[PDB]
């Protein structure tokens, strides 16, 4: 429904319905942006990024409310409204993974954009595993896997171990591991060498992207912490 | 999209989307309910007030930021979307309406129903009002007024000064002379008065009713704090 506005006006829009909090709407702005068929800059992967963290996020946080209660519980209600989230966060997940097929991996040849959109297709692998089960569980499981490490191999091979890009991938594959592998020693491991390989590199950086660097350490700090 | 699923299964939907933080699917399950046509109990009136005012409380929250960047600005895009969401809130406006007008004030006989839907009459063409402007803002204004006053004369008659939905009437009403009818002198006096009236009548309330009406007289008094 996004067609017929200009490219430029439907970034605009994103930027003004994220002022605004306004999320659902941000991320269709800046999937009528993506259609229009242009790569996109770091600053639109960013738009693009935090407009479906914050849509599947709420989703989530209401998954687990409902399937707590659903537990609990074990009338048909609590497993009906928890199916129809679950769909509808399925739904988010399917256009998020639909617009990196179709077709922002394949064009981005660049390290910066092709590890962001490998990441994210990682990270939404990840939200449709937290719902799955059985066998469906370990194909997505796989699919997660896969996308995290095609992302990790281009970002070692390509940037620094300070990029908060490659420090960000880790952070989620280092989770993936944790809460969706079952390999916990995995999760820290992997925490734990990329925290120690970008405090070495950090006397390379200037104060601002220091701060950019540190505060994602801070995070696989604040795992380690919680895993150990 | 509600008329298939039965009444009760709608309101233990309500409840839990609450729980969720599901706003809009908590009021669309109220509006199923409302739609089949039966008088609401005391709880699920206030299932009801509670969806749509976080629904529409979202909404007054981004219209009042997007407003703000357009008289910054004073391209189309910023006026596009603030009409956006004006358009969307003045919808949610008119469905509650709608649910009122058809049929829940005509079938409340008690004092405590027709005064709670008459303060939500009043507080939805407040909202109403808040982005109206000109003469079609006269006509609204003067609709929240008349509920208002048909709620505060009911109230007045009908129930003690502490009673909550008395209370939040006069507090609402109060909010409207002060934002909306530019009468800040009416606004003060009708917080000042039934924040006396009140506290005269606290003596006879129980423990849990006086924690329920002070609660409120600190509304009356922040506002006039505010105001003073
Ligand atoms: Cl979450
Ligand atoms: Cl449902
Ligand atoms: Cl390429
Ligand atoms: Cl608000
Ligand atoms: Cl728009
Ligand atoms: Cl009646
Ligand atoms: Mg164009
Ligand atoms: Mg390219
Ligand atoms: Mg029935
Ligand atoms: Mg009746």
């Amino acid at each position: 429904a996004m067609g017929s506005m200009e490219r430029a006006s439907l970034i605009q829009k994103a930027k003004l319905a994220e002022q605004a909090e306004r999320y659902e709407d941000m991320a269709a702005f800046m999937k009528g942006a993506v259609e229009k068929g242009e790569e996109l800059s770091c600053e639109e992967r960013n738009l693009l990024s935090v407009a479906y963290k914050n849509v599947v996020g709420g989703q989530r946080a209401a998954w687990r409310v409902l399937s707590s209660i659903e537990q609990k519980s074990n009338g048909p209600e609590v497993r009906e409204y928890r199916e129809k989230v679950e769909t509808e966060l399925q739904g988010v997940c399917d256009t998020v993974l639909g617009l990196l097929d179709s077709h922002l991996i394949k064009e981005a040849g660049d390290a910066e954009s092709r590890v962001f959109y490998l990441k994210m297709k990682g990270d939404y692998y990840r939200y449709l595993a937290e719902v799955a089960t059985g066998d469906d569980k370990k194909r997505i499981i796989d699919s997660a896997r896969s996308a995290y490490q095609e992302a990790m191999d281009i970002s070692k091979k390509e940037m620094p171990p300070t990029n908060p890009i490659r420090l960000g991938l880790a952070l989620n594959f280092s989770v993936f591991h944790y809460e969706i592998a079952n390999s916990p020693e995995e999760a820290i491991s992997l925490a734990k060498t990329t925290f120690d390989e970008a405090m070495a590199d950090l006397h390379t950086l200037s104060e601002d992207s220091y701060k950019d660097s540190t505060l994602i350490m801070q995070l696989l700090r604040d795992n380690l912490t919680l895993w150990t």
